[PDB]
């Protein structure tokens, strides 16, 4: 069928020849995978720098089709995945990678805490703290328009782009919310107290949320009506809408498209 068709199509897409593709030092490494830069030979001959993130055929398939799902996004504030390279191990394990712009800048968590050293980025206005904040929403709002749950929203997983745009990527307890970390049944709406989180990163320049409360403690933390608590210069206004994202009933929380709103009006006001 077309459903069918819309996949298969997708799969030819997603792949890259391994031989278009050269692989240079090793940026990141942990027990998921690694990060390293390299080239990548384009459609019009010349080479672009890009990121490759290294990580049963079921789950090669699984990898395969997610990937052709994904490279599918088309929006400013989502990284485009340029596609996929699946080289094998000399022992027979297959090493799926994936191809990603390279951003200089790097993710968002990073840059925040490097702008409070003197070396790193000046400090960050408010006005662009809060830009930020309409950019993932905004990618957010894309993604939910079409159903995708992103499932590990964290300011560490937002990249910063060569003119300062923000991209939601990489589709963690205190980032959990309330209900998932009860019936471990997630939806939109638990992106959504993700995104809350990732806004209080955000306005307290990377911060880990809830200070003085350890990860085993978090489900009764909250049981209890704490939440993350305001941060020092942060509106009262963009506190409030932060916190509509932590509301005990999902159905209560505002959907992407009407904080994405709110932000962008918030923004409008200030001078
Ligand atoms: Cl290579
Ligand atoms: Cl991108
Ligand atoms: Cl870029
Ligand atoms: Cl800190
Ligand atoms: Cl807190």
């Amino acid at each position: 069928g077309s459903h069918m068709e819309e996949l298969q199509n997708k799969l030819e897409d997603v792949v890259i020849d391994r031989n278009l593709l050269i692989l240079g030092r090793i940026l990141g490494e942990g027990e998921f995978g690694s990060v390293m830069e390299g080239n990548l030979k384009q459609e019009d001959g010349t080479s672009l720098k890009v990121a490759v993130k290294t990580m049963s055929q079921r789950e090669i398939e699984e990898f395969l089709s997610e990937a052709a799902c994904m490279k599918d996004f088309s929006h400013p504030n989502v990284i485009r995945l340029l596609g996929v390279c699946i080289e094998m191990s000399s022992q027979g394990i297959p090493k799926p990678m994936v191809i990603l712009p390279f951003m200089k800048y790097g993710d968002l968590h990073t840059y925040l805490l490097y702008s409070r050293l003197e070396t790193g980025p000046r400090h960050i206005p408010l006005q662009t703290l809060l830009r930020f904040m309409v950019d993932i929403a905004l990618g957010m709002e894309y993604l939910s328009n079409r159903n995708f749950l992103h499932r590990d929203l964290a300011a560490r997983n937002c990249m910063l782009r060569d003119d300062m745009t923000v991209c939601v990527a990489d589709f963690p307890v205190k980032w959990i919310a309330i209900e998932s970390l009860a019936d471990r049944v997630y939806t939109s709406k638990s992106d959504v107290w993700a995104f809350g989180v990732t806004m209080w990163e955000i306005a307290t320049r990377g911060m880990t949320p809830y200070p003085g409360v350890q990860n085993h403690e978090m489900y009764d933390y909250l049981l209890h009506g704490h939440r993350l608590k305001q941060p020092e210069d942060c509106l009262d206004e963009l506190y409030e809408i932060m916190y509509s994202c932590w509301r005990t009933d999902p159905l209560d929380r505002p959907t992407f498209s009407v904080l994405r709103l709110q932000l962008e009006r918030l923004l409008e006001s200030l001078p």
